[PDB]
C-alpha cells in the first residue's frame, strides 16, 4: 500500500531489533524520514507473497540462503556500493550475496551454531555426539522442529545439501539420501528413541530448559546469548561435538538486507544501511540487544575477534560449509524438514524419509 517517504525494515524476532531500532532513530534525528521496525511472523515466507504485488518493506533481514529465490523472482533491487565501500566488508561475506554476477544484499554478519553449556552443571563439555546418551533424561535440548539444528550431525559423516563442483551447484546431485546423511539421522532418531529427549523439543522449549538450569547443554547462535546472560547461568561457548571423529559441519548463514524492488525509496534504504547500519557504532547498537556473531565490517570485527565466544563461532563456521543462496534452497528446507520430522516421530524410517527428501529435491 505505496511507502514513499519512510522505511519500513523486516527483521526476524530472535535478532535484535529494538538495537536496530535505535539505529533507526539516529537515521530519523539526521534525515526526518521515520524508520519502522518490524519482526512479522514468517517474514521469509511472507515476503515473496507480498513483495510480487510490490508491497511489503522496503528492506529485509535475512540469511543469504533464500535471498537468491528472491532474486529470480525480480523482488530484490541491485545494490550498488562503490570499491570504497566494499573493501570496509569482509569479501567472502559478499561472495555470499553475489547472484548471477549482481550484488543482491549488504552483508552484515556471519552466524555458525555452538555447543552452549552450563559450566556448573558440566565443567567439561562432551568432546563427541557419541558420549552424550546416558542414563535417564540426562543429555542436551535444542530445536528439533527447524533442520538448521540437527544438519550439523546430520552433514558431519557425508551428508550434504548440493554438489558443489566447477563454481556450479549440481541441483541433480543431492546429497541427503548417502550413508553419512542416514547415520546422522539414526544417531538422532536412537537419542529419541532411547528417551534421552523429546521429539517436540523446539525453539522455545530448549531455550527455556538451559535459561532455567534444567538441561547442561544446548544448540544455539550468537542471538541467544543475550537471554542466558539475563538468565545469570555460567556457561561457556564452544565447539561442536564431533561424530565417528569428524567434526560437526554447521550451514554458515550471512545475516543479510536486501532492498525490494518496489520500494520508492531505494536511496534513503541504501544510505541507512552504508551510513548507519553498516558502521561500529551502527552495528554495536544491534550486537547490544542480541549478538550478531562474526561482523563483515573488518574494524568492528577487529576488537569482536577477541571474545572467547565470538572464537567459538568462528571455529565452528570453518568447519562447516556456507549455504548455498541457490532457488533450489527453499525446496530443501522443506524437505529436510519433513524427513526429520516424520522420523523422529515414527511416521517413517530413516531410510524411507531421506530418499522422499532426496526425491523431492531431485524433481
Ligand atoms: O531451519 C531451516 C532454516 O535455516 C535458516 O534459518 C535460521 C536463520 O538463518 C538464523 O538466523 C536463525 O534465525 O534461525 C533460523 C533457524 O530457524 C535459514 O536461513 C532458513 O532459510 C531455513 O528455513
Amino acid at each position: 500500500k505505496i511507502e514513499e517517504g519512510k522505511l519500513v525494515i523486516w527483521i526476524n524476532g530472535d535478532k535484535g531489533y529494538n538495537g536496530l531500532a535505535e539505529v533507526g532513530k539516529k537515521f530519523e534525528k539526521d534525515t526526518g524520514i521515520k524508520v519502522t521496525v518490524e519482526h512479522p511472523d514468517k517474514l521469509e515466507e511472507k515476503f515473496p507473497q507480498v513483495a510480487a504485488t510490490g508491497d511489503g518493506p522496503d528492506i529485509i533481514f535475512w540469511a543469504h540462503d533464500r535471498f537468491g529465490g528472491y532474486a529470480q523472482s525480480g523482488l530484490l533491487a541491485e545494490i550498488t556500493p562503490d570499491k570504497a565501500f566494499q573493501d570496509k566488508l569482509y569479501p567472502f561475506t559478499w561472495d555470499a550475496v553475489r547472484y548471477n554476477g549482481k550484488l543482491i544484499a549488504y552483508p552484515i554478519a556471519v552466524e555458525a551454531l555452538s555447543l552452549i553449556y552450563n559450566k556448573d552443571l558440566l565443567p567439561n563439555p562432551p568432546k563427541t555426539w557419541e558420549e552424550i546418551p546416558d542414563p535417564g533424561k540426562s543429555a542436551l535440548m535444542f530445536n528439533l522442529q527447524e533442520p538448521y539444528f540437527t544438519w550439523p550431525l546430520i552433514a558431519a559423516d557425508g551428508g550434504y545439501a548440493f554438489k558443489y563442483e566447477n563454481g556450479k551447484y549440481d541441483i541433480k546431485d543431492v546429497g541427503v539420501d548417502n550413508a553419512g546423511a542416514k547415520a546422522g539421522l539414526t544417531f538422532l532418531v536412537d537419542l529419541i528413541k532411547n528417551k534421552h529427549m523429546n521429539a517436540d523439543t523446539d525453539y522455545s522449549i530448549a531455550e527455556a530448559a538451559f535459561n532455567k538450569g534444567e538441561t547442561a547443554m544446548t544448540i544455539n547462535g550468537p542471538w541467544a546469548w543475550s537471554n542466558i546472560d539475563t538468565s545469570k547461568v555460567n556457561y561457556g561457548v564452544t565447539v561442536l561435538p564431533t561424530f565417528k571423529g569428524q567434526p560437526s559441519k554447521p550451514f554458515v548463514g550471512v545475516l543479510s538486507a536486501g532492498i525490494n524492488a518496489a520500494s520508492p525509496n531505494k536511496e534513503l534504504a541504501k544510505e541507512f544501511l552504508e551510513n548507519y547500519l553498516l558502521t561500529d557504532e551502527g552495528l554495536e547498537a544491534v550486537n547490544k540487544d542480541k549478538p550478531l556473531g562474526a561482523v563483515a565490517l573488518k574494524s568492528y570485527e577487529e576488537e569482536l575477534a577477541k571474545d572467547p565466544r565470538i572464537a567459538a563461532t568462528m571455529e565452528n563456521a570453518q568447519k562447516g560449509e556456507i549455504m548455498p543462496n541457490i532457488p533450489q534452497m527453499s525446496a530443501f528446507w522443506y524437505a529436510v524438514r519433513t524427513a526429520v520430522i516424520n522420523a523422529a516421530s515414527g511416521r517413517q524410517t530413516v531410510d524411507e524419509a531421506l530418499k522422499d527428501a532426496q526425491t523431492r529435491i531431485t524433481k
